[PDB]
């Protein structure tokens, strides 16, 4: 698909068996989704935003599928208020901006 | 351009007579650069991103020129610690998500 940038680009995505709705973010390098629980282990991470800093638990090489498409990836959870989808699995999807 | 996203999609722009970097982010509804002086009369704003919110100063009609790309709009000013060419800007210059 094109995605024209008139509207938030929100995308439905498939994590953990669960059904969410994600922006894609080209201004984000990481990937950063709303309190969910997960599989494996995890690491503390602080991540910076615009305001300053939050505490997010970094789960690597989670599956998710984004628009219909699966990637592998990592993803932060934790405090966002908005799901969002960051570079690192955008990349995956093969996903670009084009003018 | 079709740029892809495994670094930043940092572009070169031109506003009040200054060169500057901005990210090109589709997850900011707003544009929002750092400390400048700027024509016209401004209002104060609040915006809000991961870790919270800061205080900007909002300036209408300004001309800016993105990658060689002219648009007028609303652009954002003070402590971001990266200048974000936000949606509301990246329509004026044709700019899709593609994948
Ligand atoms: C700049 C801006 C607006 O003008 C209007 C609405 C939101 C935002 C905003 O902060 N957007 C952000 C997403 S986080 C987000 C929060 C709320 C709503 C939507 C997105 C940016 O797209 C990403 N954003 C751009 C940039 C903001 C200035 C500080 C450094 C980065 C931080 C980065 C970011 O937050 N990355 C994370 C990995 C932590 C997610």
């Amino acid at each position: 698909p094109q995605i024209t940038l008139w509207q938030r680009p929100l995308v439905t995505i498939k994590i953990g068996g669960q059904l969410k709705e994600a922006l894609l973010d080209t201004g984000a390098d990481n990937t950063v989704l709303e309190e969910m629980s997960l599989p494996g282990r995890w690491k503390p991470k602080m991540i910076g935003g615009i305001g300053g800093f939050i505490a997010v638990r970094q789960y690597d090489q989670i599956l998710i599928e984004i628009c219909g498409h699966k990637a592998i990836g990592t993803v932060l959870v934790g405090p966002t208020p908005v799901n969002i989808i960051g570079r690192n699995l955008m990349t995956q999807i093969g996903c670009t901006l084009n003018f």
